[PDB]
C-alpha cells in the first residue's frame, strides 16, 4: 500500500546517500566495489556509458559519504586554477596504472535512452496482436529503476545547493519523471519547496524576504549561477525567471538529464499524484499513453518547446479522459476519489478543493475488460468524432460539458475554478489533430493485418507510427 | 618574550569562534543577562556597545556554549532561515519589571580632531601629545574582539558553500595601525592513512586562471550576503580590480568590510608591519600622528587617485625610521638573514622571507625622542630629492629609480612594482609643501608662550590647517 507520497520520500531518502564515480578506463568492478565498501555498507549501484563509464553507488548510510568525502582530495595538479566546492560527484584512477593484477572482465552497462522510432517499427511488425506491440513500445520507453534513482540523484544534488541558506529545502520531482508515464530521455522537472525558558524570549537575527514572486526570482537566480560556476557539469543554464512560474533550465552533463528548476506548486504535484494513480491502476492506462504519445510526436502534433501544439500534459489528460467514458470506467473520475478520500487526504490550496485518495487498495478494480485493440482505435474514433466547438472535457464528473470560455479545445483543470490547461492550442492545430485521428482510426477499421505481415509492410499500432 | 603574529591570529580567532552576539532589551539588566546566559556555559569576556541599540558581545570558554545557547533559541515566527550567531533577546513580559541600571558602553569609534587638538594643548611635552593621539585613537581589545568576530561570522556564512573556508583578517585591523573607525579587510582562505587501491579526487570545472574563479566565488557570496545574511547592505561587488573586492556594511558590528580572496604578499606586509609596530612604541605613535596630519591637510582621502595612500605613507615612515643613526627598526634583509627554515616563505617567484620571533632582533640602541623624530621626519622628506631617489626598504637606502614615476616606493615583495606609483606631480608637490611648512612651525615655534596664550603648540600646531 505504497502512495505517491511514500515512494517519493524512499527514493529522496535514497538518492540522498548516493554518489557518482568516474570510473578508470580498465575498470575492475570487484576491486572498486570492495573498496568502497570500506566506507559503508552499499545497498545498490550500476554502471552507464556517459562519456565514459560512470557509476551510481547508494550506500546504506548517508555517513558513507561523509567518509568517502573525508579521504577525497582537490585535483592538486590543477590546484588554485578550480572553483573548490565539493560535492558527491568523484573521479577515480588508480594510483599505481602499473599494478593491474587480475583478470580483466566486462560491465554492465544500464542504458539511459530508449531505440529510437525507425529500429522500433521493425520489432513492432514482428509482433502477434497490437495489445502486444503497445507493450512493446511501453517496455522499450518506460524508465528504468536505474534511470529513476539517476533522476532523483539529479535533484538530490541541486538540492544541495539550496539547503547553503535555506537548510529545509527540498528539491523534488514532479511530472513525468515521477507520475508512471515518464518515457526514457525526458527532462527532469524539478519544484523548490524551501520554507516548509528563562525570562528572555531569545531569537535569531534573520534576514527578511520580499514577496512570494520576487524572492522566488532571486533564490532561483543565485542557484541558478551556483549551478553555472560552482558546478560541477552544468550547462546551458538558461534563467528564465519572468514567465508565469519562474523557471532555470539547465543540462546536467554527469547524468545526461536536461531539466527544469522551478518554486514549489502544489497544484502540479496533486496533478503529478493524480496521474501517478492512474497509471497504477491499470498497465492498459500506461501502454494507450505511451503509444498515444508517440503516435503524436511522430506526427508533429507535438513539440518539444511550447505553441499552439497539444502538449503531453493535456494529450495525457485526453486519454483519462477518454477512459474515464468507458462501459464500464477504466478509472474513477476525479469525484469518486474525493469521495473515498480521508481526513489524512485531506488537501485544499488557493481556495479549491484538491483532496483526493491516497492508498490504492480503497478504490474498487475495474470490471471493464477492453483489448487494446479496441481502446486505441476507439480512441481515434471517439476524438476524430467529438464536438469540440460544443463540447469541454471534464475530469471531475467525466462528463462533456459546455465550454466556460471560446477556446477551440477546453480541458477543464481539474484542480482550479476556471483554468483551460489547453488554452495554448488554437483552431489550425486542433484541426490536424482530429484529422490525423480520423485518418488513424480509418487505417486500423479497413486493414489486412494478416495480409500486412505476409508482405513484411508495417500493421496495427505500427500503421499509424509512421507518418501519412 | 612576545607572540608570532601567526601565533596571535590564531588565539584570536579560536576565542571570536566561540563569540556570540545579543541584541540588548531597551530595560537592560546586566547581572540577570549574564546570570542567565551563564547557564549555558561559563563566560571568559564580555562587554556593550552602542550600535542602533545596545549591543553585547559574548565570549564563552567553551564552543559547546554557542550550541547550547542556539538550541534554546527560536526562529522569528517571512525570512531567510539561516542560523548563525546573532541573536536578538526580548522580555516575557516589558511592562511588569521597573531593573535598568546604566551599563558601561565600550567606545567603537574615537574622538573627533576638534575634541582631541584641546587635549593636546593641555599636555606636556610633544611626546605626550602623540601618545596621546595614539591611545585616543587605536584600537581597543574590545573593538579587536569585535572585528575578529565579524570574519568569523563570515566565515560560517562562507562554509555554506565551501565547509573548509577560513576567513582571516589582514591590513591596518591586524597590523598593530589600526585606528578606531577603519574597515576590517577579510581575506578568504582554503585549506583543508590512505586505505585503498584509487587515488580518488572531486570534480571541478578547469578555469583559465584563478582570478576567474575568485571573481565567480566572491561574486556568489557577495550575492548571499546581500540576499540572505543577515545584517549586511550596502554590497559593492568590485571583482574587476587588481586584487577583486567585495565591499559591504555589517550593521551589527558596525564596521565596514572588504572581502577578497588570499593574498599572501598582503599577508606578509601586514606581518612585516606589525613586526615594525612591536619592536617600538615610537614607531606606531609616529605612523598615527603623521596619518592624521596627512588626513587633517587633505594629502590623503577616503576614495583612491592621486593622493597619497595611508598604506604609502606609511612605508614612507618606515623607510624614515630605518634611516636614523643609529637604525629604529631593521631592514627587510635584515629580518631575511634572522629567518629560519621554519619562516621561509617563497611566494610568486619572490622570496617573501623574514623573521617571525621578535626575540632575535637586536633592540634598537636608538634613543631619538618623537620631539625630534617628528620634526626630522617633515625635514627629511621636506628636502628629499624625490625625482633622483626612490624608497627601498629591503637595503634602507635611497636608489635609482626604476620607473619615472614622482614618488616611487619599491614593493618590497614583488619585482618592480611601485606602491605609489599612482601619485601625481601636482599631489607630491603638496605633501613637500605642507612638510616643509610643518618642519618650519615646529621649529621656529614659542611653545611656553603659545601655552601661555592659550594658542596651539606642538603637534596641535601642525595638526590645524594652515588657513
Ligand atoms: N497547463 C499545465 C501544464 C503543466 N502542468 C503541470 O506541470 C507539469 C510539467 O509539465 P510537463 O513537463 O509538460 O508534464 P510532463 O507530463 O512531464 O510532460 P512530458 O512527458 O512532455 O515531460 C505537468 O506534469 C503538470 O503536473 C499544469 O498543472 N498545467
Ligand atoms: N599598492 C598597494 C596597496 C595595498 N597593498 C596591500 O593591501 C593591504 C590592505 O590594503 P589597505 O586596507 O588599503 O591597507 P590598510 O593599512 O588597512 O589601510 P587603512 O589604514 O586605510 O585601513 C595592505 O596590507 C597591503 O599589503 C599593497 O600590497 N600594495
Ligand atoms: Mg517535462
Ligand atoms: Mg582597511
Amino acid at each position: 500500500k505504497k502512495t505517491f507520497t511514500e515512494v517519493q520520500t524512499e527514493r529522496l531518502e535514497q538518492a540522498d546517500r548516493s554518489v557518482l564515480i568516474k570510473c578508470p578506463s580498465k575498470l575492475n568492478e570487484k576491486k572498486l566495489l570492495q573498496y568502497l565498501s570500506s566506507h559503508g555498507k552499499i545497498d545498490n549501484y550500476f554502471f552507464f556509458e556517459n562519456r565514459g563509464i560512470h557509476a551510481l553507488i547508494e550506500f546504506s548510510e548517508k555517513s558513507s559519504v561523509a567518509s568517502l568525502q573525508a579521504v577525497t582530495g582537490i585535483p592538486k595538479a590543477a590546484e588554485h586554477h578550480v572553483v573548490p566546492y565539493k560535492s558527491r560527484l568523484f573521479t577515480f584512477t588508480l594510483k599505481n596504472p602499473g599494478s593491474q593484477a587480475a583478470e580483466e572482465r566486462p560491465v554492465k552497462i544500464s542504458p539511459q535512452s530508449h531505440i529510437p522510432v525507425n529500429e522500433l517499427i521493425p520489432k513492432l511488425c514482428h509482433a502477434d496482436s497490437i495489445s502486444s506491440q503497445m507493450y512493446i513500445l511501453l517496455n522499450e520507453y518506460q524508465l528504468t529503476e536505474e534511470n529513476i534513482k539517476l533522476r532523483y540523484l539529479a535533484c538530490s544534488l541541486v538540492r544541495d545547493f539550496a539547503r547553503a541558506y535555506f537548510p529545509d529545502s527540498t528539491v523534488k520531482p514532479f511530472g513525468s519523471s515521477v507520475n508512471t508515464f515518464g518515457k526514457l530521455g525526458c527532462d527532469v522537472d524539478m519544484f523548490l519547496d524551501f520554507h516548509d525558558k528563562g525570562p528572555f524570549e531569545m531569537e535569531y537575527q534573520m534576514k527578511r524576504l520580499p514577496s512570494e514572486r520576487l524572492a522566488t526570482q532571486k533564490i532561483l537566480s543565485i542557484i541558478g549561477d551556483c549551478l553555472d560556476n560552482f558546478g560541477p557539469g552544468y550547462s546551458s543554464v538558461q534563467k528564465i525567471l519572468n514567465a508565469r512560474c519562474p523557471l532555470v533550465k539547465f543540462s546536467h552533463q554527469p547524468t545526461g538529464f536536461q531539466c527544469d528548476l522551478s518554486v514549489s506548486n502544489s497544484i502540479a504535484i496533486r496533478c503529478s499524484e493524480l496521474l501517478y494513480i492512474y497509471g497504477c491502476l491499470d498497465p492498459r492506462v500506461r501502454a494507450l499513453v505511451f503509444s498515444l504519445r508517440c503516435w503524436a510526436r511522430v506526427h508533429g502534433l507535438t513539440n518539444s518547446v511550447p505553441g499552439t501544439w497539444i502538449t503531453n500534459f493535456s494529450l495525457t489528460m485526453m486519454i483519462m479522459f477518454f477512459l474515464q467514458k468507458r462501459s464500464p470506467p477504466i478509472i474513477p473520475t476525479l469525484d469518486q476519489l474525493k469521495e473515498l478520500a480521508d481526513e489524512k487526504d485531506k488537501h485544499v490550496i488557493g481556495g479549491y478543493d484538491c483532496s483526493f485518495v491516497s492508498d490504492l487498495s480503497k478504490i474498487k478494480p475495474t470490471k471493464n475488460t477492453e483489448t487494446l485493440d479496441e481502446l486505441l482505435c476507439d480512441f481515434f474514433q471517439y476524438f476524430g468524432n467529438f464536438d469540440f466547438r460544443k463540447n469541454s472535457l471534464n475530469l471531475r464528473k467525466g462528463k462533456e460539458v459546455n465550454k466556460p470560455e471560446s477556446s477551440p479545445l477546453y480541458i477543464w483543470n481539474p484542480f482550479e475554478q476556471d483554468l483551460n490547461i489547453s488554452k495554448n492550442v488554437n483552431q489550425p492545430q486542433l484541426e490536424k489533430f482530429v484529422a490525423m485521428a480520423r485518418e488513424s482510426a480509418w487505417i486500423l477499421q479497413k486493414e489486412d493485418k494478416t495480409q500486412q505481415m505476409i508482405n513484411k509492410e508495417p500493421w496495427g499500432l505500427a500503421a499509424v507510427l509512421i507518418p501519412f
